[PDB]
């Protein structure tokens, strides 16, 4: 077999990006300030980190093992859980005590044939008890809340339609449903696109089948009272490419970022309308709603050119590392329009800016708060000198934290230094009866000075100002997406306002 | 109550010395170089570390939680489990999520009543299949090999005779008995010592009950086919002081270091001799035996001034940080003579040394081969000015090894490099067929640079080069004793020569 290294070689294992690859408890973290004793429930957060280095070089940052954080908080005390996901390629890898999956969403590379490929390090969310580790490739893994075991690959009692599970589902706080979908939903390079949701009580209700017009890449969606809407990123997979032992993903300048629109409800595959925004990369989504013209406002992370410069179009043309910069778009649909050319969206503010989070109580409905990662290159804000040799490669980087009021226009910035980075933000309602964006906002830090993380809390009445700061004396790897679950909230999730 | 600290404060947990307080796993460890594939064991080290910040100010190291690591080896494969003793102090502490437990060995500081106040941090060894967590005010912790679970308090079936068990107990090759004992057997102040052993079937042998001249610490004691030496610190315990708030140690200057010799089997209290060596320090016991014309030749560390400087004199007279060298001493001792004072002992080496290990299959037989820790004050060995900012205090320094060869007089030194330093070594003998001190060498590496762990495998052949560097991504704070369990032992001890 391809020789197996016995320890981390490449840019995107060196630094801070290095893998720690622990499991187990540190009870009693340090802190610095004070932790809001009325808080009490648990942050979930993922990261990408590979058990053991790879036999694929530069292996993309997106292709590492899941390793799922817990911060259970209570009283103003916090401990750490810090457990892998039992995935098919975790368990076969720790027995093999060898890499065996081979490239990014490619089984063709693969030195033995698995059935489930995730890492489940796309996001990690609550659902009826239950942690889903979500990777957009495969079905969810179910995992314990309190002990991040790990139950197996999930099928929702034989319901689930599809091979595929997105990292974004929505979590509608009127209906309490869990609105869901899955690209490449019938395999590797499948044009099929399925649409599915969940009941509060865990019964399937929707399940629609769509075909794309391209096999393009449908990492995020939208959801709104009455519509779902599918922006789709210009990579495009062929499995012939793949079988070669080629990129799952490439880049295609010549079609434009479509955004599909279907009826929430009730709906066929035809009822679909692919409406052409102009060429670019579709970002994270903030939120959907419909105006009170019934028009979708659709409020997500957009770049002019190709953010994951690492899979280029078939002359190898794209962008290189930083040049990319992601703006907070608005775009205006309308299911009842037959014009399928989109206007440029308008921009709410001109930061380089991935990562939005609302509170998740109006969701599916109008908004007037987000929180979002920035990446300021105003000189200062970001020591480059002493970060970069230090932070390794292929992970995106953000020096601060941005709270917008949609109302007002007003935008405060969190700085957390110039030696520190942030991750994704959670928004932790003050209480039940808490204001739309009121209450604590809590951000992952690597601090480079101390090779060490930190867990920043703040208080959205001034989010300048650290509330608490907790000291890991462990490195926490950079991640994606992370989720609060509440104490208060019986089924994981706030209730609406 | 006093006030609980929610973060470390002081020198003794700043740096190097900031306690992680992990527990869990980090399975297929980075290795540079290769780890020989016939090595088959565990490494079990323990290292104090505070798991709760103390309400005592500068709290010393040897006051920290007892937290076992594993490194274990499998065809050239290593994992490290990690998990704290269950104390009651650990158990209490942890329930109140603060300090409770107050001074080292001072009852009349504790914020609760402990029944037993041990932290297990002294030493880790191996015995009729479970792991003994050693402290000398406290009987042992038993503990499983396999996962480091703590089964509680070990009595030995309701035989253990003593409040208090020795973190030097030895094991004889040939008998395959325990050589125990422990000093204040009967409570704070006392001048009780309790002799005792175990035959390997866990039935106790011998329990002898003797009385110290003085209440002085004996930390560690010898074994040879005949004779039991106890080797008396000048650190004496004042029960009235420590109710008044007092250190349970004070230095007394106007005493000898007595060495007690009591015959090994069927010896009355009484039957103890207490020699009268010069006033210095006891320091570990590398070995005891008997030569052809029946004398003791005694081989430990020894210093001419109290090492633990933090418990001075009555009127606080004591050496600084870094004044005081322990030397490699010979001690001749004959039990027949009537002559009590002893002559200043011959010594093997000139290094500063300590934590003395030999091939423990001629332990209490002679010896020609100790491995032990130096400190080579040598411009250019140690680069002081980058690691003492990063070093924090409280604890003992090395930057090297040394292999004697006690008939060659050869010595061998190893040095990890200027950035560096080590902890106390464990020999593996290459196989059961191996001539004595024929094998490998692991040592245990703070790397400053890094701010990392590194554990280091030497073959005896050439101690100068490293075979294997296991590099660790997380901090193992400086600790103190470890033992090797190699596969092929079935009571975990090696086979006599
Ligand atoms: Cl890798
Ligand atoms: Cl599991
Ligand atoms: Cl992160
Ligand atoms: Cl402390
Ligand atoms: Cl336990
Ligand atoms: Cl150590
Ligand atoms: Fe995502
Ligand atoms: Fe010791």
């Amino acid at each position: 077999l391809p020789p197996a290294p016995r320890y981390f070689q490449g840019e995107n294992t060196a630094g801070f990006m290095r893998p720690v690859r622990f499991e187990g408890d540190i009870t009693n973290l340090e802190v610095v300030g004070e932790i809001p004793k009325s808080i009490e429930g648990t942050f979930y957060r993922v990261m990408p980190e590979p058990h053991l280095p790879s036999f694929i070089p530069n292996d993309p940052w997106f292709n590492g093992d899941g390793n799922i954080s817990g911060f259970y908080f209570k009283d103003g005390h916090v401990d750490l859980k810090q457990r892998y996901v039992r995935t098919e390629k975790f368990v076969r890898e720790a027995e093999a005590r060898r890499s065996l999956l081979g490239k990014y969403r490619n089984r063709y590379t693969d030195l033995v044939e698995f059935k489930i490929r995730s890492t489940a390090n796309g996001n990690i969310v609550y659902w009826r008890g239950q942690l889903l580790a979500l990777k957009e490739d495969s079905p969810p893994y179910a995992m314990d809340p309190e002990t991040l075991e790990t139950f197996g690959v999930y099928d929702f009692d034989g319901q689930l339609p599809s091979l595929t599970f997105t990292a974004h589902p929505k979590f509608d706080p009127v209906t309490r449903e869990m609105v869901c979908f899955g690209y490449e939903a019938k395999g590797d390079g499948t044009r099929d696109i399925c649409y599915y949701s969940f009941g509060p009580d865990g019964k399937i209700a929707e399940t629609v089948w769509l075909v794309s017009p391209v096999c393009g890449m449908i990492h995020d969606f939208a959801v709104t009272e009455n519509f779902v809407i599918f922006p789709i990123i210009p990579l495009v997979c062929d499995v012939e490419r793949m079988k070669q032992g080629g990129d799952h993903w490439q880049w295609d300048y010549s079609i434009p970022m479509y955004i599909g629109v279907l009826p929430r409800r009730g709906a066929q595959g035809s009822d679909v309308k692919w409406f052409e925004a102009p060429h670019g990369f579709a970002g994270h989504v903030a939120n959907a709603f419909e105006d009170d013209k019934g028009h979708i406002q659709l409020q997500m992370a957009y770049a002019k050119d190709n953010v994951f410069f690492w899979w280029p179009d078939a002359n190898g043309k794209g962008p290189r590392p930083g040049e990319v910069e992601a703006h907070f778009a608005n775009f205006v649909l309308d299911y009842q329009s037959d014009k399928l050319p989109l206007a440029e969206p308008t921009y709410l503010v001109d930061d380089d800016m991935e990562f939005p989070r609302i509170d998740d109580r109006v969701a599916t409905r109008k908004h007037k708060h987000t929180f979002f990662c920035i990446f300021d290159r105003k000189p200062g804000v970001t020591d480059f000198e002493f970060v970069m040799p230090r932070a390794g490669g292929g992970a995106p980087m953000s020096n601060g934290l941005a709270h917008l009021n949609h109302e007002t226009g007003d935008i405060q910035r969190y700085l957390p230094g110039p030696r520190k980075l942030t991750g994704e933000c959670i928004f932790i309602p003050r209480n039940s009866e808490a204001a739309e964006g009121d209450g604590y906002v809590m951000v992952l830090l690597a601090n480079y000075e101390d090779m060490c993380s930190e867990l920043a809390v703040l208080d959205t009445k001034d989010l300048t100002n650290e509330v608490a700061l907790i000291k890991l004396p462990v490195r926490l790897r950079p991640g994606l997406h992370g989720n609060w679950v509440d104490k208060s909230d019986v089924d994981g999730h706030p209730a609406p306002l």
